[PDB]
Order: structure tokens, then C-alpha cells, then sequence
């Protein structure tokens, strides 16, 4: 590319690499948001929260695939692999799982930021920080909020639980 | 100072001692704030409460400081003490030590207020009477009320207690 | 905590003892604002130049708590030490220890930053960074000049030089 | 009077004696604003300053010989003896006699707010404390600051002293 | 009265009976309004559905005694005794004795409107059917529906049963 500058080949990979886990990470947030609307399950904010998360690590891969072509690389996509179940169990279930999923692309991107900055590179390095890794910590601890207040509840009784959160908390 | 008149030294160093309790109830309840963000609280109503009663205590510091000034007298800061403690167990603990906090400040105003009647200052007796002395008890109340609605859903359940209260009452 | 990712304890009490130093920085900025106040010193932009100051490390710190409990930190208050004198003398004076206080926190804050790149924090540093170390330098330049204005009135006359600089440049 | 009730007759008298000493105060403060609005003087600021201090007065007298009426007192007016001096010199001097006039207007105040606590009359102590004490004090600072930045000028030099505080403080 | 026509005795005492009734009934409603705001009892929806219930029987109350005045008959004023009892237990209890309450006073409008009728007053029966006869039943049906309510939830929990509704219902 004859834009190509100070772009590592190994920043490069690692944007695709990249690139694929936030795709895999919306087709997992589809997929909870799916379970959540079933007849059987009607926790619909719990939907809409997964529905969001869902567009918006989307909307990352497709920022990483324009910072990709803007440096010069050149992007591979690869298969996104269905998510590991088709039935999310509960809301408590949903949120945990969702947690760590979060922290793996929070990994994902810290390490990647490592490469970057291994290899010299600022623009990167500063392009990962905003809002990529920020996005992370404020999700995760918006998270790890949730799984605490329908603990509290869960104890009371499970079944209110997900009501009274999917009301008040997700609404 | 030119402007001293009919100012008692008792009156001017009850002030700064006041003065000194204001910002060690302030800190006391921005402790109780950060507590209830953490992620495994997260009762975010309840920090919101205690921040602004931060802030208002603070606030009423300052007002203080401004009235020593105003009377001629200078204000000498003490060292604030930190909390008791940093962990706050649950929100009808929280509650239950504001109340006994805002008690002693209310007794410390009364104090102030007794020494200030008792070498005839209309004017500082006055300065304490509104707001100072009618905010603590409009609190007073209000803690206690909030103490009341805490403990009628304790007993149903605590987990599900802090919730609610949290969501309807401190929202 | 279960938000906790890629957080070294070295950083979290890093964070706590700057944390101090913030509410120390405006505590020592509310001495200086109450001193100008005095009807002795009447210099009310000076006082309002330091309250603000107050008011902005206050509200540093608050974010560093804040930040302490998005990352899973937990947040340790200590006691504040008062003030080192509750008479600053004039308006250079109090301008020159401003300008030394706001060095050892910008001191503070990179030495902090340091430990986050050390351990590679990428999310951390980049918190540093904006607002806290860039409002650093800002103010620094800031007082830098304020200093230098009021040197020049100084040596032509030191009573109207804090007059002149109260109305025209703290105006 | 049918209207009266707990209205000793010492605090009746008192109060005429003080809506005597404020009509006083209001003379003075005439004297000084036209003193200053002489061709040889001019300092228009320092006049207005005067003018508005010496209607504050007049009010003040009005609003307690309308008291004295609510009550069901009986108003007795006394001459108002002309100020101790025609020429007052300069605007230091102006200021410093506002000053000892303020505070002697203010112990008058003080020591009927005593008769009336005194007699136990909770209505006369309520009117004098707001806005009566609470306005003198205010004033008391305000001339004490001017005085201090007219001080500090007056070293460098009395002709742009005034000139000075003339335009900038009371302007 | 000159004004007085086909207004007979028995009516114009069970005006007089029948308004010291609505006193008493508002009477009754601000014993309950003031007890639910007690700190002890903190509901504050419960308090201002009696408080309202209160004005409403004291509004009824002038408007028969304006009544009594627009035929010519004579307001004859008795004592108006105090409520049964200091404390109304809880909002179950209170919500009961409201409806017994309601339904004595609509046994005396509906035995007033019968010897209105018997004296052929035409007037005063219709004056009787709107908006006094029609607001009992309003308000009794009302009633019946608040306490069906706090039934199905005190049986869950007592406790929680009088937030919810103080919430929910009456908010």
C-alpha cells in the first residue's frame, strides 16, 4: 500500500484476529437476545440490552476493518463460529456469561495494544485506548452492577428476580 | 479586625471546631457513596444520596468559614479525620450511622448555638437557626423515614430490601 | 472483585495515595481562599482564583475514586492533613506556593502514570493523561504567568500590584 | 392602642431613640456623598456609594417607625442633629468614619435586640435580627475591605488611591 | 328567613346533624394523614390520600352549611368530636376504617335525602344526589379496590405490602 507507514505485519494480523472475535462477540449477543424474546423466556429489556450490545461490538469489528484499510493493511475475514449454545438457561446465566465474554475481548485488545506498542506504533496504540478499551471497563463494570443486583434478588426469589430487574434495572 | 464587634473568642472558636466537623461529615459520606458504587453493591441511588449529603455538609463548611470571616474572626483548619471505616456492610447500616451522624452534628450546632446565646450574639444565633439547625432536622426526619421504610422490607428480605428502596424510595 | 482486569495493586494504591493528595491540594487552595477574604486582605478574585482551584482538585479526586471502583479497586481514605499555615502572607506568596503544590501533583500524577505503564495498563494511562496531567500543565503555564505579572508590579509597587492584578487579571 | 400587646414601653422608647439615630446615619452619609460631588473632590463612585448608603438608612428609619405603629406604638420624632463636619477630607478618612458610624449604629441595634430579648418579646427580637443586624454586618465587612484596598493604595499614592478604588472597587 | 320556602325543620336539623358529621369525618382522615407521616410509620402516599380525603369532608361540610344559608334555614354549630383513636395501627387498619367511615356518612346522606323526600323537597333531594351521594359511592368503591389490593399482598408480606401500595397504588 502506498499509504502503508510504521504498520507492523503482526499489527496487521492482529487486527483481523481481532476483527473476527468482535463479529463472533455481536453473533453471541444475537444470540442471547434471541433466547430472551422466546414466549417462554419474555424478559424483553433483557433482549434489548443483549440486542445493543450486539450492534454495537458490530459496529467495532467494522471500525477495526476501516482503521485497518486506512493504514494500509489489508483485511481477512474468517468464519464467525456459532455461539456455544442456543439456550442461555436464565438472565443470571446471560449476564455472567456475558462478563466473560467481555473480559476475553477486553484481553484481546490488551494484547493486541501490547503488540502495537512493542512495535513502536502510537497511532495504533492510541486508536485501541479510545473507546475500544475504555468501552470495555465501563460494559464490564456495568456488567459485573447487573450480576450483583440480580444476585441480591435471586436469593429472594429467582423468579421475581429477572422480572423486577428486566423492569427496573435493564428499563 | 476592624470589622470585629461583639464577636466572643468562644464564638470564633466553636466556629472553626464546627467548621472542621462539617468536612469530617462530608468525607464520612463520600465514603458511604464510593462504597455503594462498588461493583458488588452497586446501589447506585443510595450513592447518589449520600454524595450529595457530601456535598451539601461541605458546602456548609464552607458557609462557615465564610461567617468567620464575615465577623472578623480567623478561621484555622484542623486535620480531617477519615471514617471509622471504609466498608459500610449494607444500606440500613449506612442509613443507621447517617442518622447518628447527622445527631451529633445537629448537637454540635445546638452547642455552638447555646455558647452563642450565651455571650448575647443576636446575629450568629440567628446565622445557625437557618439554615444550619432547620436542614438538620429536616434530615434528621427524612434518614429516619428512609431508616423506617428500610426495615418494614428488610424483614420480608434484605437482598430485595436495598433494591426496591433503592429504585422507589432514593430514586 | 469480579470487574477486576488487568489491575495491579501497585496501581490501585497509587491510586488511593494521590487520591489524598487531591483532597489535600484542595484543602490547602480553601486555606488560601479563606485568608483572601479577610477583611484584613480583601483581595476577592484571589479568593475566588484559589476556591475554584479547590473545587477542580476536589472533583479530581472524586473521579480517582470513581475510577478506583470501575476498575475493582477498592478505594482506602486517609485522614487530610491540614494546611501547612493559615496565613499566607500576599498574593505573590500564595501564587508561588500554588505553583509548587500544582508541581508536586503533576510530580505525582507521572510518577502514578509510570507505575501504569510499567505494568501495562494501557486503560490507566490513558486516564492520567487527560484530563489530569494535560489540566496540569495548564494551570502550571497558568500560574507561571500570574507570577510573572504580579513580580512586574511588585518592584514598581507591591500594595497596588495585588490590587491591579485582583481587578485585571483574577477579574 | 387596642393592637397592643406584649409591647413594653422600653422597647416603644428604644425604638424611637434608634429611627432617630437612623435618620442620623442617613444625614451623615448625605453630608459625605455631597462633599464628594464637589468640583474640588470629585469621586462620583464615592458619592453614589454615600447617596445609596444614606437612602438604605432612611429606609431603615421608616420601616421602624412603621414597626412601632404595628405594634401599637406611639411615634415620637426628635430633631436630627446636622453631621460633626461639612469637609471630610478625603476618601480614607470618608470611609473610616462610615465605618465607626456603622458600628455604633449596630451596637444600637444590639443593645435594643437586649431590651426586647429582655422583655421577652420574640416578635421585636425576630424584626431586628433580619434584615437590621444581618444588613449591618454586611456593611461593616464591605467598608472593612474597602478601607483595607484603599490602605494598600494609599501607601503607593493617595491622589490615584482614590482615583483608583474610585473607578475599579466602588465602580 | 324571608327567604325560606317549602324548607321544613327536620330538614334543616339534619343539615346541621349531617354537617357536624363531615367535620368529624375530616377530623377523623387528618388523625389518620398526620399518623402515616409519623418517622415511624413513613408512608407518605397513605398520609396525603387521607389528607385529601380530609379537605374533601371539610369542603362538603361548608358546602351544606352554604346550603343551609341559600333556604333560609339556620347553621347551628356543635362540638366536633376528637377520632376514635391516636394510632391507626397500620394501612390495612386505616384503609378499613375508612371504608366503615365512608359508609356511616353515606347512611346519613341517604337518610337525610329520605326525609327530604318525605317533606317533598325537591331542592334538596337533588341537592343531595350530586356530588354528595354520588362521591360516597365513588369513594367507597374506591376504597373497597385499595384494601382488595393490600389484602393480596399482606398475605405475601405485610411489610412490603403498604410499601408497594404507598408506591404503586396511591402514588
Amino acid at each position: 500500500s502506498q499509504v502503508r507507514q510504521n504498520f507492523h505485519q503482526d499489527c496487521e494480523a492482529g487486527l483481523n484476529r481481532t476483527v473476527n472475535l468482535k463479529f463472533y462477540s455481536s453473533y453471541v449477543y444475537l444470540s442471547m437476545a434471541s433466547y430472551f424474546n422466546r414466549d417462554d423466556v419474555a424478559l424483553s429489556n433483557f433482549a434489548k440490552f443483549f440486542r445493543e450490545r450486539s450492534e454495537e461490538e458490530k459496529e467495532h469489528a467494522e471500525k477495526l476493518i476501516e482503521y485497518q484499510n486506512q493504514r494500509g493493511g489489508r483485511v481477512f475475514l474468517q468464519s464467525v463460529e456459532k455461539p456455544e449454545r442456543d439456550d442461555w438457561a436464565n438472565g443470571l446465566e446471560a449476564l455472567q456469561t456475558a462478563l466473560k465474554l467481555q473480559k476475553s475481548v477486553n484481553q484481546a485488545l490488551l494484547d493486541l495494544h501490547a503488540v502495537a506498542a512493542d512495535k513502536s506504533d502510537p497511532h495504533m496504540t492510541d486508536f485501541l485506548e479510545s473507546p475500544y478499551l475504555s468501552e470495555s471497563v465501563e460494559t464490564i463494570k456495568k456488567l459485573g452492577d447487573h450480576i450483583t443486583s440480580l444476585k441480591k434478588l435471586w436469593s429472594s426469589h429467582p423468579g421475581m428476580a429477572e422480572y423486577l430487574f428486566n423492569k427496573h434495572t435493564l428499563g
